[PDB]
Parts: structure tokens; sequence; C-alpha cells
């Protein structure tokens, strides 16, 4: 048995959480922005940085912007796509949704989202929540559209990462 706070003690010394920006919290009770799930993401799976490359036209989305390189990378390796094909809007200060984030890992994990799934997402993501609470990177009774707490994101990801090394293709 591992508590929530030692999974994110056990993810932060891999360097795959940071604290809650502003401090080196876990701060289990906040919500956590697009632009960190992003950098959490490509730390959980490894993926190379991508920069000198911007797929988005958010305001403030440029080399400046420390997410850039995250974002990109996720966007390359198909587990995000942001939330407007038409304005290419990812939405990196926006906060992450259980939804979401099942989405992502369902994707990196090669899960296969159940078809005609019956649950409470919105109609794009009912296959990936659905796929994501199967096989317990989330509870059944988390709300898919509700702003994903630092919490269920450290279970999550501590719960992907299981799995990814026990497949024998970490
Ligand atoms: C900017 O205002 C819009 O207004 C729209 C009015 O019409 C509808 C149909 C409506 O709901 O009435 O849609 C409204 C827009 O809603 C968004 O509609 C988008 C297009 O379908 C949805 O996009 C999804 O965004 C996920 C992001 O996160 C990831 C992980 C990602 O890839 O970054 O997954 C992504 C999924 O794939 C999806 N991506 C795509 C490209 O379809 C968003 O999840 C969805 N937001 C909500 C709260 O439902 C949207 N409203 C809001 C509150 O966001």
């Amino acid at each position: 048995a591992k508590t929530t706070q030692e999974k994110f003690d056990a993810l932060k010394e891999a360097g795959v959480f940071s604290g809650y920006p502003g401090t080196t919290d876990a701060k289990l009770g906040q919500d956590m922005t697009r632009a960190e799930f992003a950098k959490v993401l490509v730390k959980l799976f490894g993926l190379k940085e991508i920069h000198g490359q911007y797929s988005y036209k958010d305001k403030n989305y440029d080399a400046k912007n420390w997410a850039a390189p995250f974002i990109e990378a996720v966007t390359a390796e198909g587990l995000m796509q942001g939330k407007d094909l038409t304005k290419k809007i990812f939405d990196f200060n926006g906060k992450i949704t259980v939804e979401e984030a099942s989405k992502t890992l369902v994707t990196a994990l090669k899960l296969e989202p159940v078809k005609d799934a019956q649950n409470k997402a919105t109609d794009w993501a009912k296959g990936y929540f659905e796929a994501a609470v199967n096989a317990g990177l989330f509870s059944k009774d988390a709300n898919p559209k509700a702003n994903a707490t630092r919490a269920q994101l450290v279970e999550a990801a501590f719960a992907a990462d299981e799995m990814s090394k026990g497949s024998g293709s970490h």
C-alpha cells in the first residue's frame, strides 16, 4: 500500500510530477493546467521535447512559453490535439479534465476505447473514459467532465507507470 502523497513523492523523485506552481508541495486538492499535464505525459512516457515548432495559435504560445516543447511532443505523439482544429487552440492555461487525462493515458498505453460505453463523459471521451476506468487509471465514481485533482492525476499517472512496467515495453 502506497498513499497518494507517497506516489507523488516517487513520481517527483523520478522527475515526472512537479509541485503545484509557486510551491514544491503535492497540493493534492488543487487542479492542474493542460500545459503542466503535457509535461507530465512527456516525462511519464519518456517523449522527446520538440523546440522551435508551434502547431497552436493560442495567445502567448511561442518560444517564450515553457510548455511549448512538451505540448508539441504530446501533439506529435498523438496523445493531445487541443480543443479546436479550426482555430488551432490547445488551451494550455485550461485545467485538464478526468476524461481529457483518460484519452492521453488510454492512447499512450495503447488500450482500446470501449465502443458504445454508457457513462457521463462528453460524447467524444465516452470510450476513452470507459477504457481508463476499466484499466483502473480513474475510479468509476470520478466525474469525467470535472477538472482532475492532482490526487486523481498522481493515482492515474502511477497506475499508468505500473501498467507500462508490467507490459514488457516500459
Ligand atoms: C470554445 O467554445 C466551444 O463552444 C462549442 C459550442 O458547441 C459545442 C458542440 C457544444 O458543446 O455545444 O462544443 C463547444 C466546445 O466544446 C468543446 O468541443 C471540442 C471539440 O469537439 C472538444 O474538444 C475535445 O478537446 C479535448 C482536449 O483535450 C484532449 C486530451 C486533447 O487532445 O488535447 O482531447 C481533446 C478531444 O480530442 C477533443 N478535441 C477535438 C479537436 O475534438 C472539447 O472537449 C469541448 N469542451 C467541452 C467542455 O465539452 C467549446 N466549448 C468549450 C467550453 O470548450
